[PDB]
């Protein structure tokens, strides 16, 4: 039961609603998901072909086992640390990638993780478009910005951006994107801090943003410590969020991994948090179609976040 | 069953005995326990009122919700947790004063502000001891925290020694140092285990006038060794004893996590202590409501066990 | 079940084997065990008497109880990290020791482990004499290194040695080795890697060695967090120690402390490994006969580890 972190009271009507809305990505180019099942998924990253878990993937896997066994690295073992083996050549910590216009790197590390989530594609169409249309300098937020997707693809738009991560190695893997990426001298600050705790001494402040991407875990540590529960502390979050939204902000984006809830939860929040601001609401799940070897050959649906976004509309 | 914590053989009688006392404090400093109950506390720290767990606080809050809504700090969770700051967001430390030594207070992960402004019956006790004393002092601090003994005992004119596993703790006891104006003051820092510290200081012959301990139930030294109260505390108190001056003015024990009695405690303390004349008191520190006003006495809060020796 | 970590099939016979071998140890100079019992031993190391627990110590001790409380140093446990109890004075953190002409530290930590496994005289013997009776300066590995002492004996006889431990710490232990043991400017290449890692980056860079010797843990972490363990990563890293041993090598050698297997699994293991290769498997357990107070008196056998050695022989 939440005692202490419940969004306050506002006035007004609840915004227009657009749900469920089913967001597919395309590759994307760098990226495309092969084939999956058997829990697995086989995925192409340029010139990577790699085999991770796919709790989810419980179909039969329907491209030829040689194509599977051909893999570069393969993910294994069990806290989420694990090992990678590498059945032939392939080696080296880091891999070149692009997706919107934006260089990156992929990276093995001891997680499953690879260093992007890529289907979050459609949301970056959506701020590029956003920044690149608007007509005035915006400035755009990034909460739990991970590897620093997200604020490149702002950054090059031409936006002032926030990234705010709780873990200096992941601002160090996004700052040697943004030099891969040739953003070097863009405006992009780097906040390592507990990310609700930056917002509300953002609110404390009175700054304001006129985007905010905030991409909470389930579970999260800030730099000092501080305990991040999604169920126990997103209310409080999003609302903080709309306290330091501009006048004139373009929307407020949730994107949301790996929880024991609906986009129906997401959708009803960001609803009530957004009470009197009118607009529209848009939730649902966020989706990778099986692309096969070639990229072109259309296959199942592997759905894999949820997603809120509020406009001004 | 202890095999290799045993204390040495003594000889002599017991010291007196003054059991069960009960020290209590009420917060007539930038401290008090506005009101307690459902298993929480409503507490006074200089301009920030704060909520935090007290598990053992079971009896029903005499103070109205609208009042312990608008606290300043609360701290939530499962030790880590999170800190909630309803009005705005507060600042990482902020400025305290107790028994004329000033220090901060400490937003962490945890639920420890920094401070157990209890423990000023044992610093007041320490005070007079060095104020009154012929003599220089030298004071002994084990598992020293943030400080605040060695502070009272530096700002009184004793030498001190500071021992701390944590170089994290070590680093806010500074802190405190330096806002408290007592960075010219004869304070070692040690970062070591304690009970190496002191098995050590046994082997140099070194001898302290008071020496002040507040192990934890469970602790880690600074290279790993385990520290756990009931294996270990047997051991310790016997050097404490060896590593005593001639002249010593006492050797308080303080502990938390109040499972076992302060007898335990006492009775430990007393036989450690065989022949050494003097007397040992020892029962549980408590705190008392003081309410809103700080002048309404409300209930009881023990927080601590403690056994002293003194030559008294 | 192993489906990532399978070494690859060979073609020709299982080489000759020797099973079991008993390899015993009854402690020169620095090292012996005088007493042990009651799931506790006693044991000498330089001028300190210490105690440690043993569990599989089920037998009665023999030497009177008088000896046992004389020790300098007792181990006493949580179950793995304690506290040692210095009974007559406080103790420093190290103490010196010298075996087979090595000197190296004795050296306290919160755990059991002193710094040495002085039963691994018997392999270090067999490196020793391996080293010094070559014609040319061989090339030795030794992975899962630990404090060095291996690598010492090894450098001392004139190998040119490559010693891989994945803990910074451990290196610093054995580098304290190497300056105690007057061999700073021999050829020891200190790397800092994930033992597997290491070897698969060998294999593919070509390199090639002539003795390999792996001391691998049940479990481990890699410097990057990779999680090793043994009887999922074990077959992978021999079949890669294989591709690293130069055509004229004289030894594969694996030290196992996990003791729950039999030796006849490493044999079998290590045997299927050099399939085609020739010459001959030896494996078998690795133990310490107590010596008693006075004179060189045998007693009851403590098996320390198992271990399997293939060569050419
Ligand atoms: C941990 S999530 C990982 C990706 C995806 N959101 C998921 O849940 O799988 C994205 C980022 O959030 C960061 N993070 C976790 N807790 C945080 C906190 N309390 N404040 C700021 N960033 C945090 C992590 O360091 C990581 O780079
Ligand atoms: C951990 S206790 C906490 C306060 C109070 N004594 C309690 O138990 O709740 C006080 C100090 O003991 C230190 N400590 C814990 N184990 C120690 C050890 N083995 N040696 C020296 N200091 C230790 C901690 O770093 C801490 O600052
Ligand atoms: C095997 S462990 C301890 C001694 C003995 N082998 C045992 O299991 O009790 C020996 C060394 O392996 C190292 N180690 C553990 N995991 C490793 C890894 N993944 N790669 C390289 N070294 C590792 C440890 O740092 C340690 O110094």
């Amino acid at each position: 039961e939440n005692l202490y972190f419940q969004g306050m009271q506002r006035t007004g009507e609840l915004p227009a609603e657009h749900v469920p809305v089913i967001l597919e990505s395309s590759g994307a180019g760098d990226f495309h998901l092969i084939d999956s099942g058997n829990g697995l998924k086989l995925e192409q990253y340029g010139d990577y072909r790699v085999v991770r878990p796919e709790a989810q993937a419980l179909w039969r896997p329907l491209v030829p086992d040689r194509v599977w066994q051909n893999a570069d690295a393969i993910f294994t073992g069990d806290d989420g640390m694990g090992r990678w083996r590498f059945p032939k050549e392939a080696l080296g910590e880091t891999w070149p990638l692009s997706l919107l216009g934006v260089e990156f790197l992929g990276r093995f590390t001891a997680f499953r993780h690879v260093g992007v989530f890529p289907e979050q594609i459609v949301h970056w169409e959506w701020l590029k478009n956003a920044v690149e249309t608007a007509d005035r300098p915006l400035k755009v937020l990034n909460l739990f910005g991970y590897t620093g997707v997200a604020s490149l693809v702002a950054a090059a738009a031409g936006a002032e951006v926030t990234h705010v991560d709780a873990s200096k190695k992941a601002i160090g893997w996004a700052k040697e994107n943004q030099v891969l990426a040739g953003l070097e001298q863009a405006p992009i600050r780097w906040i390592c801090e507990d990310a609700m705790k930056f917002i509300q001494r953002e609110e404390r402040r009175g700054s304001t943003y006129d985007i905010i991407l905030t991409d909470p875990p389930k579970f999260g540590r800030g730099t000092h410590g501080e305990v991040w529960q999604l169920f126990d502390h997103l209310p409080l979050m999003l609302d903080i969020c709309r306290e330091i939204l501009s006048p004139k902000a373009l929307g407020l984006v949730l994107t949301a991994y790996s929880i024991r809830a609906s986009f129906y939860s997401m959708h009803e929040l960001m609803r009530e948090t957004m009470r009197g601001a009118g607009g529209v609401v848009a939730s649902g799940e966020l989706v990778i179609r099986e692309a096969g070897l070639d990229g072109k050959t259309p296959g199942r649906v592997l759905s894999t976040s949820l997603f809120s976004r509020w406009e001004p509309k």
